[PDB]
């Protein structure tokens, strides 16, 4: 009998491929579906039943297919302020479905506030110190009602729950944030506000299962230090523990490092070593499969 | 020097009064802070700085005075769909500036979402069976749109995270629902439904620390057992642990239980021992702030 | 190259066979080395090196062969209050050394004092009640002293770290109450006495990993109940963790079960489907080797 | 009635003094019991019953109080490899009791193996690596057969379960180990050895509740540092945590610095901050004992 396996991926990453042949207990086989939180929508019972349904509007004229994932890979954001980006309620039907997932799908919906991570970020660099998790010093605003300024310019104001450069506005001065500040009244939402960083590089420790890897980007792999290890090691202790995820970090030509976050299971994949977190991505995920 | 105790709750219950004259290791004295979350705001830095703002609109001619808690007892719920009701944010403020709470910040946190907290006791229900915890088979959607039927009717319909009698429908008939369901459509959130019960009477059982209380209504305190306490431990360990919780069922004529929920630090104090709970709840407290 | 698994057993069960064609990720391969706590000797160092030396001495004088284990599974016992019977250093040794084990040695190390496990047993039971976990009402007695009488005959004297049918006395009256004690005494260590029970049937409820299975003897498979499941999940979190565990309980004359106690992984496989869990326990350990 | 508390120390410190006045809620008045593991002695039962008999021949014979503690304050060591040494099964006794105790009894029962103890820190200094954990680099030997050579000398062999100066041995060359590990043998039990470090000062870094203070001898009082603290820190999780506890490390005149080991509730208070660390104490264990 086999086992299905919801990777929730844009479709550019063929999962199919990567779990070719790999048999569970080297003999069940897991049957790939894929698709984007977009595409899926479900219904679960407290009694164990339940359906998952793919392709809300997609190629194969539509239609809609249920399926039954006994397990999911969250390879995409659940929230994003932008419009239709809101899938924090598919994250609590599967987990009210009960479907065991990677990562957590606590963390998944714990991660859908980045001031909410950021504020697991900010007790661990309470208990660390700077010598040991040098931590941007950030500052958050429920709401911009109290943004009156900035104790040093350059600043960035990191609006609402956003990513991929959006959301990230750079101020110099002053007058330039009092009007972010009003445009953060319209997004009716919190922001968060942090000193500018003249960066000499960047950094970006990732911890896959027992696997590490530092990138440079200015994409040169350097290596893994204790120093970025305890970076990522620690990180990957919040919400109960996170399978995939990563910090990334400023180095400013000052010397000082400054880390600004933690990303979790949709963490890019980058560097040329492509395919080789793809298939220790699929290693972990067929074997926490293989413990259901 | 002294020790601030910000208390969110409405106006209603003193607690200035029952913190009266508790000292902290015996010599430390607790001022008492207690507003609503409408009348709080503030501001949070990663390195450890942060300010709170009461009186957003009150009293006082307003004015708005900041505080700095050490301390935060949380005795209102943080999210309503209702308009205004959204303080998730403050909440996330409250845990970006590290102040220790009861209960915990992150299961205030997680307590936003009422499936979401039901989808734990699924958990608990799929571990122990019904003759351990007899969970009501309540069904999530995450959205209206499979919201067909209902395998048996009436069916309860709790729109949203509503709370107080509010967002809770009686439907009685397949007609009547799929107008429930075009309702559910214009609300743009997800909805549970789960069979509804002819009730013998209903229970609610509390733990406030270690301290067990079981009362019925249909208020009259009746006995706990090893089946009610097995019910509120369980659901005291969620979400790392509520140090303030009760669970509700429904005991139906047909002599079958069906717990339908839990509820935080939000519980309303209810039966004869009111203020009894209240001082639970403040020896409590002041444990909790001597341990900081 | 391939991987090492020690197998801590007596002879008597092949494993080498049931680990057979079993890969770990689908390619890499699994030495399996197996002997007896007598035979095997080691050194760790903090640094990380280490040698778990087998000395199978059958024929040709002092025979040794060393090895390095990826991970051991322990299925013989560790500590017996008895010449040739403490093992407990090897255990250290192992923990010092840093290698996974199923159970975990951290459990194993802890399984050395019978009492020590029990008195997990009465913590459960305070928590839960007898309704949900009927725990005999055992005495331990550090030493001889205390032991001046019981409160029930028969009584059954465990002493010491006492397995498989010894060390076990039933007493009927008071003056062989009084010699038995000074037994014990001369035992120099602790004993446990507790109500004989006069039992029609015993059962014992078994865990692998997330396999259940109820045997009745009076050998003969029953089915599972909540209430039996309770019993061994409830165990099973003890010590952190126990992947492979079994509760034993006395159905006794009078109706009712009592809980006498949990075995670790050295729980002798029983009943017909001895295979199947020795399938089961190789799948356990081939997942957790591939974790590592 | 008041609260008793059962202080396992040598007389040699007044606790009843230290507790004097210090109320439970700032209401129930404390017992203050102590005496010596040699003197002591119980019965616990599984249904809950218990005693825990004090026996100081203080003049008088036989002279015996018996006395039910409500919580216990073990600052005393259990185990000790010499006669008159094992008060292993006190330990358990009290667990059986299910009395509370500080530190915790699991953590005093798993601190009965110095090297078990160590063991931790190895997997902490694997996780964390030289340049955030400099544990030194011990070898643990089971038994004194594998004990053929020392890579480095001079090395310091630490026989079985010894402290206070005991059990130590500092060798110099091959012949003179040969002899040492003769008498291990002698021992029957298991050794270790460490390169020995020829020392400028050696540090302890304490932690009592969320106190943190650092000593160095060559006693003076040094500040601590982020790497201290994280020393400490770290040890403190041991065991599922430890509320007293110290870190001792070497700094050798190579300039480095080499974590020996980590003592618990049993710590020697040292310093001119004695008293101040005798109150810390008080405070958390009155704290403990309003929790239970
Ligand atoms: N405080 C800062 N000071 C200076 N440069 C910054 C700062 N924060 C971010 N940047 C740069 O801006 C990029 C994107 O901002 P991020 O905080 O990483 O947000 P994002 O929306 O997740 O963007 P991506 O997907 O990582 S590029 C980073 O990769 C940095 O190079
Ligand atoms: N499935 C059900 N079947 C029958 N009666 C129900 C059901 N669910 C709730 N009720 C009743 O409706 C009341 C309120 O609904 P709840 O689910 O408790 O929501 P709420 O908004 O938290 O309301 P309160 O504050 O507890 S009255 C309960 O106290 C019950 O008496
Ligand atoms: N108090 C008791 N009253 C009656 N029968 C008992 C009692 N304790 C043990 N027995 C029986 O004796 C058997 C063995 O004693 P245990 O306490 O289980 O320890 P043991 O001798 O190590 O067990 P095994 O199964 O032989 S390894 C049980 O399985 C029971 O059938
Ligand atoms: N490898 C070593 N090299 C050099 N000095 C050492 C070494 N091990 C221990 N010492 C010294 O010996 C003292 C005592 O040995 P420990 O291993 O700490 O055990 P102990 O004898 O129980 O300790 P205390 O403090 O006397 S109770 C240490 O505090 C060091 O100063
Ligand atoms: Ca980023
Ligand atoms: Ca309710
Ligand atoms: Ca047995
Ligand atoms: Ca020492």
């Amino acid at each position: 009998a086999a086992r299905v396996l919801l990777v929730i991926d844009e479709p550019h990453t063929d999962w199919a491929k990567y779990f070719k042949g790999k048999k569970i207990h080297g003999e069940i086989d897991i049957k790939v579906e894929q698709a984007e939180f977009s595409d899926l929508n479900l219904v679960a019972h407290a009694n164990g039943g339940f359906s998952v349904d793919m392709e809300v509007l997609r190629n194969g004229v539509k239609v809609v297919r249920s399926l039954k994932p006994d397990f999911v890979l969250i390879r995409q954001h659940a929230f994003s302020m932008a419009r239709n980006g809101d899938y924090r309620s598919l994250v609590i039907g599967l987990q009210y479905a009960g479907i065991p997932s990677i990562n957590s799908l606590h963390s998944v919906y714990n991660f859908c506030d980045k001031p909410w991570v950021f504020a697991q970020m900010v007790r661990l660099h309470k208990k660390l110190g700077t010598e040991e998790f040098p931590l941007i010093n950030q500052t958050f605003y429920p709401n911009h009602k109290e943004m009156l300024s900035s104790t040093t310019y350059p600043v960035v104001v990191k609006m609402g729950h956003a990513h991929s450069g959006m959301g990230k506005v750079k101020v110099d001065n002053q007058h330039d944030f009092q009007d972010i500040a009003s445009v953060v009244a319209l997004t009716k939402t919190y922001a968060t506000t942090e000193p500018f960083i003249d960066a000499k590089y960047d950094v970006r420790i990732q911890k896959i299962g027992q696997n590490y890897k530092a990138y440079m980007r200015t994409l040169e792999q350097i290596a893994m230090s204790d120093r970025y290890k305890l970076w990522v090691d620690t990180c990957s202790e919040i919400f109960g523990g996170l399978d995939i995820c990563a910090v990334e970090a400023l180095h400013g030509k000052d010397g000082r490092d400054h880390i600004i976050e933690v990303v979790g299971s949709s963490m890019p994949l980058i560097g040329d070593h492509q395919d080789e977190d793809k298939q220790l991505i699929v290693e972990l995920v067929v074997n926490k499969m293989a413990q259901a």
